[PDB]
């Protein structure tokens, strides 16, 4: 046998009852320049089978306990045994207290400790985070445990599913605001040892799990407002942002949010209050915590004169996204890690159903379509994808849990979550979710938990019949990789599926139970009109006359992309299709138009359909108002952009564009009231925002013409910008591209005056659009400079510049003769040498540039290439790529633009 402490899992002999945690953070250095907390914890906890060891969570703490590292009592009249000796094991990351004979099941016991460790900015446990008010830098002390870094901050039993509950003090300078997830029990009071600190205690929460606990310490003031069932909602911000009214969309929307959870989840909201916090370079984006939810500014702060639409459906949907972790994820919380993917899943998906509510007029749910399905498509068409499902047995390690939270757990949960609940109805799905939620409040799960609570409520009806079990088909899309291709002759309605891969030669090396077939929901709409829905059952073949076509009849199948498959016909059907978007689009549901486009490109380069059909499939758009089909468009198109900006097929390409879009230019030019006022919803103003892109971008004179203008009237009256939020990053981007250094120069002016991050983000990248040689070259000789250009923003910067067409050799011959800064900040950040690598270099498709890359990389003497090391080889490999797509495909699609654009 080994012994338990140096196994990653924790024992099951002991489980936590209850804890009282008091922290005090030191928010000034001690002068050596160290900043600490220190703390003093008890854990009461019930002993399940003998042992002769406590093992618990500790990372990088000292022990300042009396004794041994803890002290140890038997709780009400339990005897308690002598410790032999306390020890740290770091691999594990344990404190083990090795006793002189056994606990006692039934019995309870309690164990003291007394702690301190660093206060770092390494946003892990407790940790301090520095920001500028005016002067002075100002520090905040505040938490992140997501994963397994509450141990960080206090000796613990740092698995999801040993919960408990937590009293949890704060000792804090006494002007300052202390924040948990639970309210305050009363006033603070002040620390006897020292009146200029006080104490705040805290209500105990609910029995919860430690990846949940947060506590703050900051100058932050906060908006309020009380629901009618007197639920506190607050926002929390800098002082400044508070100010300035910046935290007012997120106090709008939080209200009606918890509330459509609460009805959604037939689950009354679990707690007194819900704080969220406003935290300046939160790096991780959004954390759940129970009742003190934290976020990067930029996802809860919401500026009404410099934030664009893009902006506000970022701030509504996160909020969602979080606020449904409260019940899904929070009361009712995963067992492991290896079942990540369903709680971010679930919240990925719920948060287009949160976000609908607070704002019923912008179609938001449409958006996970482009945002979540075809994203994680890319990536999961890949032989080196991962199922939804890992065996929890495998997932041990720290960093195995933190490889749990990708793409393929976040957005692919969401996608097939999303298929679920479409083929069960939501009104059905509803129920067995609220029966889940009911069953295992204050509990753990896993997903065979919410299969089986599914079952029950399809089990209690008779209007919605399954070919199978909910969890023998859900078992299809958990436990394999990837999708089916769905592909169908409507000659004759025969229909097929096989795992769709975008490499027509890969070699899939791992294998399936299933061999790679699915159990298949299938909508589909015949001439406009709905559809008998259709399972496909786990054949490689089938057949039904639901597919069978006339010869002027068209099939069209998944009905607004509701489920997770791609879908490709025979030439006729298409045709029809295209002949049907040609001359009334409106029969065919808009995520659909979108369809059309995303799948068929994918077809394409999996050598399914020729490119040409793809490029066709474009054609209708000069007479599509809506956003996705143009976005799909757009997506898909960005490749051969990047393939062809340098070659003869470029304008062909441009001029083809040009014809496309003019007629949505005018369209706009006469709806926005020539630009005055933008358009009603949120997918209006997303389709104006891209057709002005693609208009300046491809060079159509009527959007040049605008972009000069509104830049010219701008420099003539810099303290009034005339151009809306929406429009911001095209104008400036064409109009610093059409100008020379008084252009450029007065925008340098802005960005070093702009106190907004979102704004100066925008004039970065205009920035980089300039036409000039020797501009983009001063201005690379900026990006390293720390004083005009943030370290933080440096390869960002560099990128912005690969980007445009003429910057790229300069971008490119400039990270080669500075790389030798490898060893000057991979000390002084991080850096990503590997984002570098990739922007810079994925143009490359010829081998002369393949050549150029190999030759780059024989500097492998000294230097090396930290973070990149691999992203070098994915970039001559990417190059490999390339150069055999633009040889198959550089003739067929020059000839394709050079038709088609008039
Ligand atoms: C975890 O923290 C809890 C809160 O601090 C502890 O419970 C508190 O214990 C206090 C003293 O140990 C009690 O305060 C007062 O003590 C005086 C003695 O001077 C007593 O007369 C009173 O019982 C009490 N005063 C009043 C006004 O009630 C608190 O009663 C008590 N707080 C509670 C129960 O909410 C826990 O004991 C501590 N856990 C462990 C294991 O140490
Ligand atoms: C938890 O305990 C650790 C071990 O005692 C502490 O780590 C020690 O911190 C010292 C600085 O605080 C480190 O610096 C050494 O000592 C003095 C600084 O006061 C320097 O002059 C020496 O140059 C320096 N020695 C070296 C080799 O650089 C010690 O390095 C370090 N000891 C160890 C073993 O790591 C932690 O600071 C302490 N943390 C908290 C938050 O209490
Ligand atoms: C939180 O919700 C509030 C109430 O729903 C929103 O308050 C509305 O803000 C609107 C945007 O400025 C105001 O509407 C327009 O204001 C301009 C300014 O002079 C006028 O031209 C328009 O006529 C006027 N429109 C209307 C319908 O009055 C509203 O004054 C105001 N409405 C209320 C009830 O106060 C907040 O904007 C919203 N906060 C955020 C950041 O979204
Ligand atoms: C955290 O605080 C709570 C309540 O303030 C404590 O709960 C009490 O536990 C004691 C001893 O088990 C019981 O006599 C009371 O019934 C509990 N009160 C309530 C309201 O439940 C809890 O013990 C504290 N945790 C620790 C570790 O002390
Ligand atoms: C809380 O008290 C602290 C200490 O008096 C204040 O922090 C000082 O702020 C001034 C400028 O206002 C700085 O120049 C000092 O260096 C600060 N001292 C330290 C140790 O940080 C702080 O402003 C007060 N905060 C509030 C919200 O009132
Ligand atoms: C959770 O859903 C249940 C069951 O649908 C709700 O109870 C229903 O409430 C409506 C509202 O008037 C009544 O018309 C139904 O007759 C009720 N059904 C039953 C079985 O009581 C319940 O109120 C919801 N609870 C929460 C907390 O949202
Ligand atoms: C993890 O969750 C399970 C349930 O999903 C918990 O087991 C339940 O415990 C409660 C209270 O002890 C009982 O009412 C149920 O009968 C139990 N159901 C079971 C055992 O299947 C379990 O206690 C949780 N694990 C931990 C460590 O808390
Ligand atoms: C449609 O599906 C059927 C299979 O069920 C195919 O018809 C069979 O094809 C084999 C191939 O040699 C013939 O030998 C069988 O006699 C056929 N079975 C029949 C007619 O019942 C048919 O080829 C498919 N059509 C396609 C893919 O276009
Ligand atoms: C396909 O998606 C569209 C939205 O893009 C759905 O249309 C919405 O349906 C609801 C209720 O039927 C309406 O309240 C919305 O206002 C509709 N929006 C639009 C823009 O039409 C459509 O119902 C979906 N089709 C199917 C068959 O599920
Ligand atoms: C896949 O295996 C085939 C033969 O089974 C081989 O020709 C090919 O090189 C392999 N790999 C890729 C990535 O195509
Ligand atoms: C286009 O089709 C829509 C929906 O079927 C219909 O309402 C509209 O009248 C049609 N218009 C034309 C010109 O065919
Ligand atoms: C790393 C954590 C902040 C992740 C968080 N649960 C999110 O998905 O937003
Ligand atoms: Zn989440």
């Amino acid at each position: 046998q080994s012994k338990p402490w140096n196994r990653y899992r924790l024992p099951t002999t002991l489980l936590p009852d209850s804890y009282n945690v008091t922290l005090r953070p030191y928010l000034t250095p001690n002068a050596d320049g160290l900043y600490i907390f220190k703390g003093k914890s008890i854990v009461r906890f019930l002993c399940q089978e003998p042992t002769d060891v406590i093992i618990i969570h500790s990372k990088k703490l000292n022990y300042t306990t009396q004794g041994h590292m803890v002290v140890l009592r038997g709780v009400g009249d339990s005897q308690v045994p002598e410790i032999d000796r306390t020890e740290l094991v770091e691999l594990t990351e344990y404190l083990v207290v090795h006793l002189k004979g056994s606990l006692q099941p039934g019995h309870m016991y309690e164990m003291e400790s007394e702690f301190q460790g660093e206060l770092a900015d390494d946003l892990a446990g407790f940790y301090r985070s520095e920001y500028m008010e005016g002067n002075v830098k100002k520090v905040l002390a505040t938490t992140q445990m997501q994963s397994t870094d509450a141990r960080k901050s206090f000796p613990c039993f740092d698995e999801p599913a040993m919960k408990a509950t937590f009293n949890i003090t704060l000792i804090h300078p006494n002007n300052l605001t202390a924040l948990s997830n639970m309210p305050p029990k009363g006033s603070s009071t002040p620390l006897a040892e020292d009146p200029n600190w006080s104490v705040t205690e805290f209500e105990t929460t609910p029995v919860m799990s430690t990846y949940l606990l947060a506590y703050i310490v900051s100058e932050f003031q906060s908006v309020n407002e009380t629901a009618q069932n007197g639920v506190l909602i607050r926002i929390w911000a800098r002082p400044n942002a508070i100010a300035e009214g910046h935290g007012m969309y997120a106090l709008n929307v939080t209200g009606p949010i918890l509330n459509f959870f609460a009805n959604h989840y037939n689950t009354s909201y679990p707690l007194p209050k819900s704080d969220q916090i406003a935290l300046p370079d939160f790096n991780a984006g959004a954390m759940e915590n129970w009742g003190l939810v934290t976020y990067r500014e930029n996802a809860l702060l919401f500026d009404p004169q410099s934030s664009s639409i893009s902006n506000k459906e970022r701030v509504v949907t996160v909020i969602a996204h979080e606020l449904a972790h409260q019940w899904f994820g929070n009361l009712v919380t995963l067992a492991w890690w290896n079942d990540l993917w369903l709680n971010e899943g679930f919240a990925s998906y719920v948060e287009y159903l949160g976000a609908d509510h607070a704002e019923p007029t912008w179609n938001l749910k449409d958006l996970i379509v482009p945002g979540d399905v075809y994203r994680v498509m890319a990536v999961d068409a890949l032989a080196s994808s991962h199922p939804l499902t890992t065996p929890a047995e495998e997932v041990n390690t720290p960093a195995q849990i933190s490889e749990m939270f990708d793409s393929i757990s976040y957005s692919k949960g969401a996608s097939v979550i999303r298929m679920l609940s479409n083929f069960l109805t939501e009104d059905l799905f509803k129920e067995g979710l609220a029966s889940y939620l009911h069953a295992f409040a204050y509990q753990n799960t896993t997903y065979l938990d919410l299969w089986e609570h599914l079952q029950k409520a399809v089990d209690a009806q008779t209007s919605i019949r399954l070919p199978d079990t909910v969890r023998a088909i859900m078992d299809r899309w958990t436990l394999q990789m990837g999708f089916p291709v769905i592909t169908v002759d409507t000659k004759t309605g025969n229909i097929s599926q096989k795992h769709f891969l975008l490499d027509s030669e890969s070699n899939v090396t791992r294998s399936s139970a299933f061999d790679y077939l699915w159990i298949v929901p299938i909508s589909s709409i015949k001439n406009g009109v709905m559809q008998d829905h259709y399972w496909l059952r786990d054949v490689s073949q089938a057949q039904n006359d639901l597919f069978k076509t006339a010869s002027d009849d068209w099939v069209l199948l998944n009905v607004n992309v509701t489920g997770y498959f791609q879908v490709n016909y025979d030439e006729d059907n298409w045709r029809m299709i295209q002949h049907q978007l040609q001359t009334n689009l409106s029969v065919i549901p808009v995520i659909n138009r979108a369809q059309v486009i995303y799948d068929s490109f994918n077809l394409a380069t999996a050598h399914m359909v020729p490119v040409t059909l793809a490029l066709d499939n474009t054609l209708f758009l000069n007479g599509e108002k809506e956003y996705m089909p143009w976005q799909a468009a757009l997506s898909s198109l960005s490749y051969f952009s990047l393939m062809f900006d340098r070659s003869e097929v470029y304008g062909p390409m441009k001029k083809y564009l040009r014809k496309q879009v003019e007629p949505l230019f005018q369209h706009f030019e006469t709806l926005t009231k020539n630009w005055t006022e933008r358009p009603e919803n949120l997918m209006d103003q997303y389709s104006e925002i891209n057709a002005i892109s693609t208009a300046c971008s491809n060079g159509l004179p009527q959007c040049e013409n605008l972009a000069k203008t509104l830049f010219d009237q701008w420099m003539s009256d810099p303290e009034n910008n005339p151009i809306h939020p929406n429009l911001r990053s095209t104008i400036y981007c064409n109009a610093i591209a059409q100008g020379g250094q008084d252009q450029w120069d007065f925008a340098w002016g802005q960005l070093q005056q702009a106190q907004l991050v979102n704004e100066a983000d925008k004039l970065r990248s205009a920035l980089a659009c300039s036409n000039e040689v020797w501009l983009l070259n001063r201005y690379l000789g900026y990006t390293l400079n720390p004083d005009l250009i943030r370290k933080q923003d440096a390869t960002s910067t560099i990128n912005s510049i690969a980007s445009n067409v003429i910057g790229q050799p300069l971008a490119w011959d400039f990270v080669q003769s500075n790389w030798k800064k490898l060893f000057q900040d991979y000390g002084g950040g991080s850096f990503s040498f590997s984002n570098l690598i990739q922007g810079v270099t994925r143009r490359f498709s010829s081998e002369f540039e393949l050549q150029q890359l190999e030759q780059f990389k024989k500097n492998n003497m000294d230097v090396g290439f930290g973070s990149g090391t691999r992203a070098l080889e994915q970039a001559l490999e990417k190059t490999k790529a390339n150069i055999k797509w633009v040889k198959e495909n550089k003739e067929v699609v020059l000839n394709w633009f050079i038709e088609h654009s008039s």
